């Protein structure tokens, strides 16, 4: 029938450390080698722009071309609304395929972030362990991790964004420990990045308090 277009947005940590570069990647498949041809037009709030990196077309073990193009995008831009359009043009098709892209949509909230220390029937185990919550929180687009002085904690899992009362997301990320290091009094930090924090960072630490 004809060839189809999927466009990915970037990955989450890459839109909110300005460390790194966001891309947005546009994937051609079902292309027919009897017209193997496809051209990549990007545009940014409409305006076409030049900078997509196109990598050279590849057949797949289905006897169809799998064509990609990445274009890079600034932090400031993404976080700013700004909409990604991919124009896919090649001779099978009637007209071009048209697939736009863009961060999340909806009035930002700044999530509130609490550890909560282990329960006291827990108390029991030899293991324990500290709560992040994370609430208020929009867009759903986040990251939480586990530190104590220095090192990255990564015993840990978070649950996904769950869609609250208010319109608002939250989760809870669950990092057990030791209950020896626990007791040891050494501080555990939750830290979490999020659009809609200042720098969008925050952490919150956890230690027993005796
Ligand atoms: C012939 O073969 C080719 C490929 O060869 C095959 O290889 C594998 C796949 C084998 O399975 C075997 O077939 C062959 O050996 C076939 O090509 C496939 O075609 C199908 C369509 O028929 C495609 O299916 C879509 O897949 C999407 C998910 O794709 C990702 O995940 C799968 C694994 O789960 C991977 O296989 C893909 O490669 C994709 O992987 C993602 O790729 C991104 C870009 O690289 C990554 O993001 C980037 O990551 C890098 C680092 O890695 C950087 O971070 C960059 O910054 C970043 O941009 C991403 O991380 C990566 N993820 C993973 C996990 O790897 C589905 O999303 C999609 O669902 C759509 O369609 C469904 C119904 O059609 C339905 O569920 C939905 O409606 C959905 O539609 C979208 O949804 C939105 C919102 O809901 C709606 O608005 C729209 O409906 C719609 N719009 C858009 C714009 O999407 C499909 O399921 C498949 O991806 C593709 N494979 C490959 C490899 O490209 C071909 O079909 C075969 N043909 C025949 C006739 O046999
Ligand atoms: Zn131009
Ligand atoms: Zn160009
Ligand atoms: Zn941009
Ligand atoms: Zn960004
Ligand atoms: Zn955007
Ligand atoms: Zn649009
Ligand atoms: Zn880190
Ligand atoms: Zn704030
Ligand atoms: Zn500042
Ligand atoms: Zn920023």
């Amino acid at each position: 029938g004809g060839p189809s277009v999927f466009l990915f947005p970037p990955k989450p940590k890459d839109t909110l450390m300005i460390s790194r570069t966001p891309e947005v990647t546009c994937v051609v498949v079902d292309v027919s080698h009897e017209d193997p041809e496809v051209k990549f037009n990007w545009y940014v709030d409409g305006v076409e722009v030049h900078n997509a990196k196109t990598k050279p077309r590849e057949e797949q073990y289905n006897s169809t071309y799998r064509v990609v193009s990445v274009l890079t995008v600034l932090h400031q831009d993404w976080l700013n609304g700004k909409e990604y359009k991919c124009k896919v043009s090649n001779k099978a098709l009637p007209a071009p395929i048209e697939k736009t892209i863009s961060k999340a949509k909806g009035q930002p909230r700044e999530p509130q972030v609490y550890t909560l220390p282990p329960s006291r029937e827990e108390m029991t185990k030899n293991q324990v362990s500290l709560t992040c919550l994370v609430k208020g929180f929009y867009p759903s687009d986040i990251a939480v991790e586990w530190e104590s002085n220095g090192q990255p904690e990564n015993n840990y899992k978070t649950t996904p964004p769950v869609l609250d009362s208010d319109g608002s997301f939250f989760l809870y990320s669950k990092l057990t420990v030791d209950k020896s290091r626990w007791q040891q009094g050494n501080v555990f930090s939750c830290s979490v990045m999020h659009e809609a924090l200042h720098n969008h960072y925050t952490q919150k630490s956890l230690s027993l308090s005796p």
